[PDB]
């Protein structure tokens, strides 16, 4: 009797999307089976990574289909429900975004629990960004507590995370930022020991030299470069780089000099630990030391627009 | 009572290190104290980065002495002893080579069990080379039975003794050297799946990519530059690579670890090592050539050799049996 807005996609974009790429749609609220639930949506997400996932080309993730509904994360409320393991009302965390309504099996509806903090931030701060923060700082660098950490693009919804776990534990923080915006925020919200500007800082090695007087002990990565030169350059023995968002660094040889270990990972093969993640999150969050910024767009119209836009960038489809 | 002859540092080399550089010196042989022990040397190695302890710069380890006889891997036979701790007769491994005689506390002196094998291989094969090996494929890299192994400058000390241990385990093994010799000497005494020659085989990423159909899961590193590239763009998902480009991004995308590491922090491993390497050189399944030089005379000459074939470079300085 109902009807469910959605943004499917209209064609391939060519390099970068174009809003012509998107298409409104309003398609039917089926009604759940066995073991089924419907849900409608309040929160949808927008990730980086979901460019990628509309190209055509190989990649360790499936690509969108054209003529079909976008997917990406979403929090939505249980308003009908044929499965005994998910009873109405329950706010639950999902993958069918960029529409309005879902309908499908119950074990596809993860419950987001609101005492930790706003729904909404279960898809930034207590969702994929926040836990990709946590395994990387814990599950691949092994952050011991009183480190020392060097974050790169540190104002983003992962490195801010990183930033702030890391001060939770007692470390030496220092963030890099692509503006003096980015760089106060960090320092005077984040709370950070010192923010880089690499535009203005001149030689990018040196000031990150300058900033650890006693070298880096962890390094998490999200741009690249000559970052990840600077940081081999001043990171310390045994020092670890959690690699997780990327002309080469040309100083290879310390990785064999000062033992360092490099590793990528992706946030997926660490969802294990969700339960550990949220029991460290939910507190830090109240007692104010989990801090993060939002971006809303209103309406399922307005979801393209938020994704050619790239604070953590979310859309506001129902009320709460 | 006796004299020891020794190989002292009289100059710090300029460039490459030359033969006026090393002096033969006649020394004392103090009768050991208490708690110590007197050894007479039988075999002694000459490495390469012995070179790097030959010049000042700042180094990880401290540099020679100039005055002061050389040091390095040897293996000799207690022929004194003051401690409870080392019995007269034990063969014992220690770093005061490049002389006849060493005296000292018994600490610096570690047993070697002759029936893992010749005790020379004790500086090689069952020494650091062979133990690096070991704790960079099985501590570092944690290779699993079956998974597939990328080996560069596998003709080398330690990437034969990765090449024997990877093959031993059921793995199929590509190394890199740099001559036809030593390929054909990596295919057909190790015994690896095949052999490429960085120095011929044209574009290194492509021919690592055809020797590997279903890709690398462990890369064990000994040269760098080009060969990282090519083992990255080779690599598995989850590869990891022990480490002893334009493609950094695909470490982020196949969740690689790359890491390096020094030996030194492994010998807690040590017993285990030796159980492992012990029976494969029984088997014939750990081979490994030799170049042994004769006198203590001829230890500079030696060394001067490591930058002029190949094989691991010795020279005998004693009797196999002092006592």
């Amino acid at each position: 009797n109902l009807s469910s807005k959605e943004i499917r996609l209209k064609a391939r974009p060519v390099g970068m999307p174009k809003d012509s790429d998107f298409e409104v749609a309003s398609a039917d609220v089926l009604q759940p089976g066995d073991g089924e639930v419907l849900v409608r949506n309040i929160w949808m997400s927008v990730d980086p990574y979901m460019r990628g996932r509309m190209m055509d080309r190989e990649s360790y993730v499936p690509p969108f289909q054209i003529g079909k509904p976008l997917e990406g994360g979403a929090i939505g409320q249980v308003v009908e429900s044929k499965s005994d393991k998910l009873k109405v009302g329950t706010y639950v965390n999902h993958m069918w975004g960029w529409r309005e309504y879902a309908t499908g099996p119950a074990a596809g509806f993860t419950p987001v629990d609101p005492s930790l903090g706003p729904i909404e931030a279960f898809l930034g701060t207590l969702g994929m960004p926040g836990m990709t923060a946590w395994a990387g700082l814990f599950k691949v660098a092994n952050l011991k507590d009183g480190e020392t950490v060097f974050v790169s693009a540190a104002s983003g919804a992962v490195g801010s995370v990183v930033c702030q776990l890391a001060k939770a534990h007692g470390c030496y923080v220092v963030g890099s930022a692509g503006s003096d915006e980015k760089c106060k925020w960090l320092e005077e919200v984040a709370g950070i020991d010192k923010a880089i500007n690499y535009k203005t800082c001149g030689d990018l090695t040196k000031a990150v030299a300058d900033a650890f007087p006693k070298g880096i002990d962890v390094y998490f990565e999200n741009v690249g470069g000559k970052h990840l030169e600077a940081a081999i350059n001043a990171m310390r023995p045994n020092g670890r780089a959690a690699l997780c968002g990327m002309p080469g660094p040309t100083n290879l040889i310390q990785i064999v000099g000062k033992s360092l270990r490099l590793q990528g990972f992706i946030v997926s093969n660490y969802f294990q630990h969700m339960g550990e993640f949220f029991a460290e999150m939910g507190p830090l969050i109240q007692s104010g030391k989990m801090k993060w910024e939002e971006t809303v767009e209103e309406g399922i119209e307005n979801a393209p627009k938020a994704f050619l836009n790239l604070g953590k960038m979310l859309v506001k489809i129902g009320p709460d």
